[PDB]
């Protein structure tokens, strides 16, 4: 556990993202969150992480498709929390289409917040961690981060590059004490993949729970989603000793996808 | 953790086997210890589970390099523990020398052991995880499972190979409440690593922890051994719900080896 | 060989895709050639693949990281060809650089020119090579598509992208004709590289040659140069008949960098 | 081309390995040859590819899942040819059925043949592809080198072997003039395949094209088969100049399987 630990998740104002900063005050550790949605569940959300688990907890809104705004808001994050021990770049955002018709604004979002923010996140966080000699930096890739789908060429190209960029920090910083992975998850059944769910089951004409079980059929052997609960487990491993020789790898929490 | 659980290590009476062994019995698992060494040595280590974490141990001495003493151990195993959860799938050799001298013997003891051992294990455990449906199968890889070095054809064959066989174990156990991972270490100085770490410092005409410092520096970024507590630490989290969706894949503990 | 053929290969001005052009002109492709240099140089090379290889030649400058140029420029290809058979997307930059320092101007160019203009060029020439059911998408990555080096975040990070692209072009277009390949070479002694020898020979205080074995010895152990004449002929494959059933994967030529 | 080369192919008495056998012969090389069948289809084809090529031909009947029988092999093979410049390591069976039921003859079988064999055959080229500073080593692997499908445990564990093996051939000889690859196919209807493909059939009560559809349908996303004679010119390609710096890799054809 993590009890002193000062860590910040971008996106966890839902979906993996909150699941992540549960997970990691449940451990002990104060948290940043960030993200978007309705003011009143976001304030929910922080008192709660307060309330239930004996935390600090703030809230800091940032577009981090804006590089400064992304840089300012590490710097606002570590003077919140008086110091920045863990940092999970877990912001995106998914859009389908093939190449041809895929929108050159779509491709702009999806490199500028599920690829750039990571970058830039990372590049505000390292000082304050080089410094201290401890750090963790998890990265939410995905199973495409390894393998492609069709459609997904924004997202694949992403999500690749994170993986990419996860290996280079972990080199740059190997023996200072810090880490970088990337957790590389199947499908989980936020939001973000509910929309593709309804998608498919107005492409085929079938209820929802059918589509569900397309959707895992295609890609994931297990058949079963995994849980944001059990990612911020992964994640809660990631930052303990156990995982201080772990850095600049994947890991998977995705069913099999990947094994075939 | 893991009270309750009934786990087998194999290799386990010293080098990362042991540190695997205590790992699964402080988590509250009985274990099934099993490898060579001097008896005295190895009743101390069975005892010692026993009494300082409160389980019960036990020792079956097999010669895993053999297909039918395999299955025979894992059917003992599992009579002794009244069953079978978790298997660990440890032992190993290794030898180095160049391809066109590389000992035919050699190449076949470590496909033996270091290969074929998994499968015969596997096999032998899959039907009682089946009718349980809940298992875990955790083999020992290796970077060396991924990538290549010089003088290691036999090991990078045979680790390779598990690689590959984990995925497929996996995928045919998919959903079954079963999974089966692939943990691949890099350095971790145990007398399998000593043995090569002396070979340098022939070579070089340097002191040993001069010749330590060269075999990291050749491979692992970190410049730090990986320690078995770490991988134990390792196996205790395969073994754990927030890894139920986890399967087919490889946990690379390698200090940066496989990021570059 | 490549009769009748229509190619387009980006930044083939020199180095790697000057060499591309040359081959394929040499295979009896008429080439659009595309980057920035001296006029006067450029178009002695465009008269020479004429003058030379009996084909036609055309440069078109574009600025490939500016989206619609890109895509502007395809089109212009294509108008000149009469066709577009093969894209070799191959303009790219470096800079060197830890990440905590790495200019964020620097970043936007290298995703810019090294995946963005990838996906650009593809979405521009696939509905070309879709109305005739053949086509080549030919893209360079690199050995940094696959692996990481310290400094080299942005570029990492892209190359990754592409290899993920790559992967996406090649599912979306199966079975169409149309294949999607990344070829990904260890070190080419073209000035992208001289730049980084003399950057060691600086830090090491040695002359250029002894640099440039440094650089080779640390990443690429048949201790050789790529050349750009060997890549030109790995793209002539990639367009044969033989690679039919090629695509959505990498051909390293790197010495063996990825192998260890 | 390959005029005055020396080749031998391992399993080119049908299948893939005659194709290879003959795309060699074409190219120019003298080629022994190796495996099972009718006697007089065997000569048949060995007097084939002389009569049509206008090049040596043997055929040394072998059974390469025995040690010594390989080395024995590649001895008699080079006093043959009177050298030995490319080693095509091909043969190979396969066997489908779960783990906790595959035979453990065939599993024993398949590590022979497919693993074992390649490394025998590599260990008793190499010293001869030494002493001339040029030497081409292809391993047949598959797509079941790099990722696991269900039912396959022994094969996907030898290729994967493969795979590591070719690896590290490759590291040992880097800059001496001697490359080691694999190729890594997807589906190809030889024998190998139509066995399959007939299981299917008679699983799912439909005809045998029916059938071929759902084997490709479920893996390959092309929709379409390798074919044997693509994989001849993959070996030819790998057996040229533009292949000098490629080494210790794979060239996937494959259809996309490993893409996604
Ligand atoms: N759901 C899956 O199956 C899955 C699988 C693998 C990887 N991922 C990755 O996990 C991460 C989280 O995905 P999720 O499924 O929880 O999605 P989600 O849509 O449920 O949550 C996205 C979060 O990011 C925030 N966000 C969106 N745009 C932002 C911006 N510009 N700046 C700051 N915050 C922003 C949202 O407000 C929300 O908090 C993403 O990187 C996604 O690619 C998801
Ligand atoms: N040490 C490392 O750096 C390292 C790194 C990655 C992977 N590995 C793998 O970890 C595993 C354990 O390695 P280690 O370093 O602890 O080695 P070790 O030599 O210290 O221990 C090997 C264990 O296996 C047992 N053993 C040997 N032959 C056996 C046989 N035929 N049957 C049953 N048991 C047998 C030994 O008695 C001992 O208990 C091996 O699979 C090895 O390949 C080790
Ligand atoms: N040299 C290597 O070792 C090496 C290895 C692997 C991959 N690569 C890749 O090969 C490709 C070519 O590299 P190179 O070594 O030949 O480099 P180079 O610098 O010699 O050539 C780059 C080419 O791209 C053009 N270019 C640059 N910016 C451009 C822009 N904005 N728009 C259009 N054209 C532009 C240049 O004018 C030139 O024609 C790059 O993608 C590089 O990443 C190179
Ligand atoms: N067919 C495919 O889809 C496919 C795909 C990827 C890889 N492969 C690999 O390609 C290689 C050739 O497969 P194929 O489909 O042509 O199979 P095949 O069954 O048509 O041919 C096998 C060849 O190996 C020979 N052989 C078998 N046992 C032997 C032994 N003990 N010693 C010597 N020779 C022996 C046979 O006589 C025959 O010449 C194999 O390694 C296979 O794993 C095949
Ligand atoms: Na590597
Ligand atoms: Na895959």
């Amino acid at each position: 556990m993590l009890k002193g630990k000062k860590a910040v998740v971008t996106g966890s104002t839902s979906g993996i993202g909150l699941a992540m900063a549960t997970e990691l005050a449940k451990a002990g550790a104060d948290v940043v969150i960030n993200g978007f949605g309705q003011p009143e569940d976001i304030e929910r959300e922080r008192s709660t992480l307060e309330s239930k688990f004996g935390v600090k907890a703030y809230y800091l809104n940032a577009d981090l498709s804006d590089a400064q705004a992304t840089r300012d808001f590490i710097a606002k994050a570590a003077e919140a929390l008086g110091g920045l021990d863990i940092l999970v770049n877990n912001a995106g955002i998914q859009h389908t289409a093939p190449i041809e018709e895929f929108p050159v604004d779509k491709w702009n979002a999806i490199i500028a917040l599920n690829l750039s923010a990571v970058f830039h996140g990372t590049a505000a966080a390292l000082p304050i961690m080089q410094k201290q000699g401890w750090g963790r930096i998890i990265n939410i890739a995905s199973a495409h981060g390894l393998v492609a789908s069709v459609n997904k060429s924004a997202y694949v190209a992403a999500k690749h590059g994170v993986v990419g960029l996860t290996k280079v920090t972990a080199l740059e910083n190997a023996g200072k004490g810090i880490t970088c992975n990337a957790i590389c998850p199947g499908w989980v059944r936020t939001p973000l993949v509910e929309k593709q769910i309804e998608a498919i089951s107005q492409q085929k004409g079938i209820d929802i729970e059918a589509a569900a079980r397309e959707l895992l059929a295609e890609k994931q052997p297990s058949l079963q989603f995994v849980t944001p609960e059990q990612l911020g487990g992964a994640a809660v491993f990631l930052s303990s000793a156990a995982a201080d020789q772990m850095t600049g790898t994947t890991l998977s929490l995705d069913g099999g996808w990947t094994a075939r």
